[PDB]
């Protein structure tokens, strides 16, 4: 019954900003915040992130596993309780277990922070988790598209250190992974329904926090197409 | 309708012998062997288990979390497939599980945490991964437990007897630790778990010290005695 739409975007692209604004506009509009963000600054979540920063080749499996499990737990609790009640309920997933795997876990394998066996076991469990703990299927995706330069700027326009603004080439790689997944629909996934799911792309390069009506108009009619 | 019964015991107790004896006796009895015994000797599962088995023997404080999480998932999958994917049919259906999600957690994992092969974060993560899942999925709760009790010396003797290498045995001291953990769970019942039907689950304890390959009738009789009380 409850509508489910994940917000996607590269690091610091403006998802939390967008999702916090989106939730304020309707009592029908509810959100599930991303577990990774806020693990920075429960105890298990602080630890893995720091070690993962300190040494990605040791903790990427452990981290990627606990993050996807945290997201699933979170997304069930606001589904099996929160808002509805509501007349036309929509639940905005701040990121998803698809970008958990096909963006972040995948990048870590590709910079050799997980070896082949970590990454196959991860990819196996992923299926088994999504298949057992089913009704998480998205009806739409909203992609907040931005240039890697904008995100580089926005990481700086936030709070750098502790997190820091990493390489621009690291942002380009996640950019091209986001573009290849959401803009071009070429990434092949085990979850067949994804090819048959609507995507709203949003050029978020221009600043929006005090001027976002045009973005919400696009979101409201995208919602109407569902 | 299916009875779910675990076969537990120290390493080289003869769990795998015993379960392979019980499967030959009754049409209503079936076996779910150790996913982890098929990783000693083409299905990425075996490719992955094969690889995480050796890495673990080569570096336990690097690999304990990954091995333990993988073993438990594989066992959960094997229990789910055997169960609602078998013979029923059957008059008095019984499924023996060779070990359980519970030896995985309170024998092996806990032992690895006590030995610094997992840090606090890992052990805590493992535990809420195990807590969450065996409540979400797990049908696999048990109608009973059978306790095959041997001494660590019989166990080390039998480790030697089996095959060794990539499975191996070595320390008599380690077997002693595991042997002690099984008593607290299954014989004194002082080991309190995160599962409260388990403080109260019926437990059959079979002394398997003396070889039972050619003399198993009295043990099988007790099992039968035990099942028809469940
Ligand atoms: O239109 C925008 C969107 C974001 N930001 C800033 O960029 C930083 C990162 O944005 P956010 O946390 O929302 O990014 P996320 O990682 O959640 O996508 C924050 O300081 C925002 O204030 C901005 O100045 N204008
Ligand atoms: O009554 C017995 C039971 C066990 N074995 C041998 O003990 C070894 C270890 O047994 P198993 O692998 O079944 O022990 P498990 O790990 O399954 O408890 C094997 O080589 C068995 O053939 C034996 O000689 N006599
Ligand atoms: N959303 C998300 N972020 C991750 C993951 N792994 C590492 N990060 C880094 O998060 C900080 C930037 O979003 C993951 O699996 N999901
Ligand atoms: N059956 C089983 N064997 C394990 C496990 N972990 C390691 N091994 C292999 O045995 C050596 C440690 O006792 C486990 O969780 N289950």
């Amino acid at each position: 019954r409850i509508k489910k739409i994940s917000i996607e975007g590269n690091i610091a692209a403006g998802k939390s900003t967008f999702v916090n604004i989106l939730k304020q506009l309707s009592e029908d509009w509810e959100v599930v915040p991303e577990p990774v963000a806020r693990w920075s600054n429960q105890k298990n979540g602080g630890n893995v992130l720091q070690m993962m920063y300190e040494k990605p080749e040791r903790w990427s499996f452990t981290f990627q596993t606990y993050a996807c499990l945290s997201r699933i737990r979170a997304q069930l609790a606001s589904l099996n309780g929160k808002l509805k009640d509501a007349e036309k309920p929509v639940l905005f997933f701040e990121r998803s277990v698809y970008s958990d795997r096909y963006i972040f876990a995948s990048n870590l394998y590709e910079s050799e922070s997980m070896n082949e066996t970590e990454w196959t076991i991860y990819q196996d469990w992923h299926d088994w988790m999504n298949n057992q703990f089913q009704s998480l299927e998205l009806d739409g995706i909203i992609y907040l598209q931005a240039t890697p330069e904008t995100c580089l700027h926005r990481i700086y326009l936030r709070g750098r250190n502790e997190e820091q603004g990493i390489p621009l080439e690291y942002l380009e790689k996640l950019h091209y992974k986001h573009e290849s997944w959401l803009l071009h629909r070429t990434l092949k996934t085990n979850f067949d329904y994804l090819q048959e799911v609507p995507i709203l792309t949003l050029d978020v390069n221009e600043d929006f926090k005090d001027k976002y009506e045009s973005l919400v108009e696009k979101v409201k009619e995208f919602l109407s197409t569902l």
